[PDB]
């Protein structure tokens, strides 16, 4: 039997599980069965990425002839893919391509993910402290009468988007997030350390759990990354919430808060993928939202600040203008994992 708290079992068994992470990858229609992820190479992925390459080269030009229909058989050369029997549709717009790009990255992450589930030979311990044990990341259970859980509430109610109205959120439970080597690595030094949201799809959790928040790889096409290739977060809670992808039929979701070390931002109003060149001295982009938390109702959190709502217009405008902030860091140790929520996505019918 397990010795670990409920609400960690609960949780541990959410994340490690195995059929959640095929059936994503089957969504991008990957067969995990009929391709497994250890015979991918090296050379193989980032062949993928080459023709992911010639797409965006078509979609950004916007030929969407001959050339694009060939790039895509070169992808799907390069990249098994399970489409049942239907002709495999062209990549043609800005989320299709994106989608793939992910896809290949998931690639990756997914397979050692399973390599970690994987239970010793001999060992009496039930799986799901193995499991925890193999993550490397403590996740303490907070009561929800105590005065962290209801801040934490208030910052996942209060900032909550006027403009996400197809949902509300219950936080289910909260646990504190002490990941190992990331306190000894941290950016303790910086100034402007604020304590921001990240969400991200259910089998993404144990790669996050075990290896931190991780910048995209070097091959990775660039010009998708709107601020850069960093990591990504909001001070709203319904932006982050939106990247759970959490569905009527899995309407639990993850999100997760980190102390980030901001330091001085480079403020930006209009997307620009080579942001993290424009530093120069700075540690970090910040994409100027229209509505934003006013710093009136700020609070603390062990030294970071936590930018309570509602939310109110910025007098930021413009071409195109960011709904929401949202800011970049550059190095992981920028970055320390604090609060994971367990949240029950509730939808709503609106017309
Ligand atoms: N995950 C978050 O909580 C989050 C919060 C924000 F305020 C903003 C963002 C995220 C988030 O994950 N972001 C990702 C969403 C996906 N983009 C890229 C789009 C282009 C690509 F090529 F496919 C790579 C992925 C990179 C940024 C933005």
């Amino acid at each position: 039997e397990s010795q670990l708290d409920l609400r960690v079992q609960e949780l541990i068994k959410l994340i490690c599980n195995v059929q959640a992470m095929e059936e994503m990858m089957m969504e991008m229609k990957y067969n995990t069965k009929k391709a497994p992820l250890g015979k991918l190479t090296v050379a193989q992925i980032k062949a993928g990425y080459q023709s992911l390459k010639k797409i965006e080269d078509c979609i950004r030009a916007g030929q969407h002839g001959r050339a694009l229909m060939e790039a895509c058989n070169e992808f799907y050369t390069r990249i098994p893919h399970d489409f049942g029997l239907r002709t495999p549709p062209l990549i043609r717009t800005q989320k299709e391509l994106s989608e793939k790009i992910q896809l290949l990255e998931a690639l990756g992450d997914i397979e050692i993910a399973i390599k970690l589930v994987k239970t010793e030979l001999q060992s009496p311990e039930h799986p799901l402290d193995q499991h925890y044990r193999n993550l490397h990341c403590a996740l303490r259970p907070l009561d929800h009468e105590s005065y962290e859980f209801k801040v934490i509430s208030q910052y996942l109610q209060s900032t909550h988007a006027p403009t996400h109205s197809d949902y509300t959120m219950t936080l289910l439970d909260l646990f504190e997030v002490e990941k190992d080597g990331e306190k000894e690595a941290f950016r303790e030094d910086l100034h402007n350390r604020m304590l921001l949201w990240h969400g991200s799809r259910m089998s993404n959790w144990v790669g996050i759990l075990s290896h931190g928040l991780r910048i995209a790889p070097p091959e990775a096409p660039i010009t998708g990354y709107m601020f850069g290739k960093g990591i990504y977060f909001a001070d709203m809670s319904s932006k982050s919430a939106n990247y759970c992808f959490a569905s009527r039929l899995k309407n639990t979701g993850l999100l997760l808060l980190s102390e980030v070390a901001l330091g001085q931002c480079n403020e930006l109003l209009e997307a620009n993928p080579k942001a993290e060149g424009l530093l120069q001295g700075k540690h970090s982009t910040k994409g100027l939202g229209k509505m934003a938390p006013s710093s009136a109702h700020f609070v603390t959190l062990n030294g970071s600040t936590v930018p309570l709502g509602p939310a109110s217009d910025t007098g930021i405008l413009n071409g195109y203008t960011l709904n929401y902030n949202e800011y970049i860091v550059y190095n992981p140790n920028q970055v320390r994992m604090r609060y994971l929520l367990k949240v029950q996505f509730n939808f709503l019918q609106l017309w």
